[PDB]
């Protein structure tokens, strides 16, 4: 029942904030159990950021997250999402979108 909102950064030719925008997310697992194929959560994002920021192509793009040490570790895998909601403490999950 949780919410979780989540931040997405544009970045452009010089890595600058092109676009900013955000949406709210639940802290469930995954949306659905029987339509769900593999994914969830990595599907679900990529999803709003792509209707989000139209700027650029829709699924022709990859979410960059800090890591512990800071570098850049483009996500694409569920797995991969419930490891980087572990760094985040509060209910803010930042990522950096960038278009492929």
């Amino acid at each position: 029942h949780m919410s979780l909102t989540v931040k997405a950064y544009l970045l452009g030719k010089e890595e600058a904030a092109r676009e900013i925008r955000r949406f709210s997310f639940c802290f469930s697992p995954e949306p659905e159990a029987e339509a769900a194929a593999g994914p969830g959560p990595c599907e679900r994002l990529l999803s709003r950021v792509a209707v989000l920021f139209p700027a650029l192509r829709p699924g022709g793009f990859q979410a960059h997250y800090r890591a512990e040490r800071g570098d850049l570790v483009a996500f694409s895998s569920d797995e991969e999402l419930t490891m980087a909601m572990s760094y985040v403490k509060d209910d803010i999950f930042r990522i950096y979108i960038k278009e492929k």
